[PDB]
Order: structure tokens, then C-alpha cells, then sequence
DNA sequence: GGGGGAAGGATTCCG
DNA sequence: TCACGAATCCTTCCCCC
């Protein structure tokens, strides 16, 4: 089987660099901003300019903007970049059948019945680039091997405009090379766990009991990671649905005063219903991040469909819930709707 | 003993 | 300040035969 994955390059900025190309070769930063003082916030990303200073996603724009006071901050406009996204989905569906669309800018696509070896992958990753390139104006780096998981590091590897193939070969060399903590789905506490069991690498993952990795890091990122080390990990390109809806806003000042915590709620759940658009759920959540921003939530699945009018009425409960069993102050509130009818 | 579900949270980084 | 949306999985609790 041969999987070729595009993932699009500094997405948000390029895009704002198309719309407005006198950007183009200045520091573009796009950033969050959450209205609490001037520049409070946090950026989604930057251009490689930007980057090439420390300038990226995640960081605060006052952080930002001490390192580049002179570089280009936008606003993120989401809607408009999920459009643009949408139209290059719409190009690489043309390229296969078996397609996964797996984030506003990465997909995976099964080309193995359209393609014989890599030559011609390889071939079909240019014809992709330039494809995208020509129409939309979008850089992006493919990457191709023989599973999802080493297509996605292959393009990784590969970044930013580039193409990069990882033959049968390369995928044993790099289960006994690869930092673990670099394989997707990997953050920074499993990685912890692993190395504290001595796992540093994919193949330390086979010389290790099951019941022993099982007990650290859970049943199913153990038998993900074994399946990886014993190059037998092959989870099918399929379409993926969204199962979940919802938006979560910073309030200007800390509160635990339901008066006031209130608007900030119902605009949440104005803008996840018009969002959910013809979806009904069965379950909604209310979610918030408290002072020392920690998460807490508290949700409520219904025998049937959720009309709006429920929705606030629900939503209220909800959060007197919140400030009953938790004593801190909010920072964030919002909401969730899911189990879709 | 174990088959669901549901609730709240841990993790991830797909953003 | 993780200074800003969504999926999978895990633990715990609960109902039931
Ligand atoms: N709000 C927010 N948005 C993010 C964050 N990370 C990524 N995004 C958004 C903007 C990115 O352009 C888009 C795609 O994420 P990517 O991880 O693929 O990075 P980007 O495409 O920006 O750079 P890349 O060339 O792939 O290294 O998702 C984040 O931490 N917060
Ligand atoms: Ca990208
Ligand atoms: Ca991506
Ligand atoms: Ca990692
Ligand atoms: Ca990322």
C-alpha cells in the first residue's frame, strides 16, 4: 500500500500572503487575540521569516512582538483560510478516491491502485505541488511511504515546499533511529513515561513486556507503538466525520459571578448553533478553564435532540455546577454540542 | 464477572 | 500565564442479568 500525505505550509500566513502579497518576504505573524489588554494572546502561526526568530505558533504576541516589533501581525481569520483549504481538498479528491481529509490543512490519500512503486508516487507528489501551486497559489510538502504514520514524519522531514519518500528500507532504519517522541501521537508526558521505561526509540518498544507498556501508557497507545516497531501499523484512509461543535471565549476579567459570566456563554452558544447548522446534538457540554488555567467540565446527554431554548436553559445549570464544585475564578467560558442525530 | 453507557478528565497538536 | 478547536482514550461510577 502506498499513502501520499500533503500538509500545507504555514497555512494561515501563506494564505494572508495570497490574499495581500506585498506580505510576501516581510515577518507575518497571525494571532489570537483574547482581549483581556492590548495585545493579550497568542499567536496560531507564523511565516518562516517569523519563525526563523523563535516567532511561532503558541507564543504570546507581547512575546512575539518583543522579538519582531517591526513584523506584520494579523488578525486569525479562520473562516477564510477553512474556505481556501475546502477548494484544495476539492483538487487532491481529483488525485484519488480513498481520500482523508484529516485537518483544516492535511490529507491523506490511498494512491496505491493508481500508482506502481514510488517513481511514479514521487511523480504524482510533483504533479499535486505544482497542481496546488498553479491554482491556488499554496506551497505545500508531500510526503509518501507505505503507512500513515511514516507519511506524515516523511513530510515532516520534508518541510516547508518539499516532497519526501520513505521506501520499505528507510521505515526499518528509522523504527531503530527515530526518537520516540517524535513519532505522532507521542506528546511530551508519554514520552516521559517512555523514557523512564527506557523506550527511547520505536524498537525499545518490542524488548519490553506488553502488560508493562499497557500499565504506563494505556492498551491502545502500547499495541500503536508495537505495531509501529514491528512495521506492521496499517490503519486504513477513511472519511472522517466531525463528531463535535463548539467555541469556548476568554472573558475580560476573571469572574465566579453568573451575571456576569452569562453573555459571554450565550454567545458561545449563538455561534456553535449557527455553526452546527442543519446538525442536531444530543449532548452538551460546558466547558471552562479557571484562573490557573485548568480545565473543568461539565456536560449532560439527552434522550433527544437539543433545541436552542434547552441549550441556555441547560447551559446555566451546567455552569452553576462548575462554580459549586470548584472554587476558583473562571477565565474562559464555553460549550460543546455533540452525539449528533 | 462483564456488557454497555455516561461523565469528567488526560493527552495530543491532527490545530 | 501552556498569556488561544476537536479527537481518542482512560478511569470511575452505575444499572443490570
Ligand atoms: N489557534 C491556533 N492555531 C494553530 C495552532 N497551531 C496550528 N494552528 C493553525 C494555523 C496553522 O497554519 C494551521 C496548520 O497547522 P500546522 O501545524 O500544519 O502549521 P503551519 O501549517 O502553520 O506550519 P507548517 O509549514 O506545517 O510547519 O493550524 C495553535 O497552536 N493555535
Ligand atoms: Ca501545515
Ligand atoms: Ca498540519
Ligand atoms: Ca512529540
Ligand atoms: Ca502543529
Amino acid at each position: 500500500m502506498i499513502v501520499l500525505f500533503v500538509d500545507f505550509d504555514y497555512f494561515y500566513a501563506q494564505v494572508e500572503e495570497v490574499l495581500n502579497p506585498s506580505l510576501k518576504g516581510k515577518p507575518v505573524v497571525v494571532c489570537v487575540f483574547s482581549g483581556r489588554f492590548e495585545d493579550s494572546g497568542a499567536v496560531a502561526t507564523a511565516n518562516y521569516e517569523a519563525r526563523k526568530f523563535g516567532v511561532k505558533a503558541g507564543i504570546p504576541i507581547v512575546e512575539a512582538k518583543k522579538i519582531l516589533p517591526n513584523a506584520v501581525y494579523l488578525p486569525m481569520r479562520k473562516e477564510v483560510y477553512q474556505q481556501v483549504s475546502s477548494r484544495i481538498m476539492n483538487l487532491l479528491r481529483e488525485y484519488s478516491e480513498k481520500i482523508e481529509i484529516a485537518s483544516i490543512d492535511e490529507a491523506y490519500l490511498d494512491i496505491s491502485d493508481k500508482v506502481r512503486d514510488y517513481r511514479e508516487a514521487y511523480n504524482l507528489g510533483l504533479e499535486i505541488k505544482n497542481k496546488i501551486l498553479e491554482k491556488e497559489k499554496i506551497t505545500v510538502t508531500v510526503g509518501i511511504s507505505k503507512n500513515k504514520v511514516f507519511a506524515k514524519i516523511a513530510a515532516d522531514m520534508a518541510k516547508p515546499n518539499g516532497i519526501k519518500v520513505i521506501d520499505d528500507e528507510e521505515v526499518k532504519r528509522l523504527i531503530r533511529e527515530l526518537d520516540i517522541a517524535d513519532v505522532p501521537g507521542i506528546g511530551n508526558i508519554t514520552a516521559e513515561k517512555l523514557k523512564k521505561l527506557g523506550i527511547n526509540k520505536l524498537v525499545d518498544t518490542l524488548s519490553i513486556e506488553f502488560d508493562k507498556l499497557k500499565g504506563m501508557i494505556g492498551e491502545a497507545k502500547a499495541k500503536y507503538l508495537i505495531s509501529l516497531a514491528r512495521d506492521e501499523y496499517n490503519e486504513p484512509i477513511r472519511t472522517r466525520v466531525r463528531k463535535s461543535i463548539g467555541r469556548i471565549v476568554t472573558m475580560k476579567r476573571n469572574s465566579r459571578n453568573l451575571e456576569e459570566i452569562k453573555p459571554y456563554l450565550f454567545r458561545a452558544i449563538e455561534e456553535s448553533y449557527y455553526k452546527l447548522d442543519k446538525r442536531i446534538p444530543k449532548a452538551i457540554h460546558v466547558v471552562a478553564v479557571t484562573e490557573d488555567l485548568d480545565i473543568v467540565s461539565r456536560g449532560r446527554t439527552f434522550p433527544h435532540g437539543i433545541s436552542k431554548e434547552t441549550a441556555y436553559s441547560e447551559s446555566v445549570k451546567l455552569l452553576q455546577k462548575i462554580l459549586e464544585e470548584d472554587e476558583r475564578k473562571i477565565r474562559r467560558i464555553g460549550v460543546r454540542f455533540s452525539k449528533f442525530i
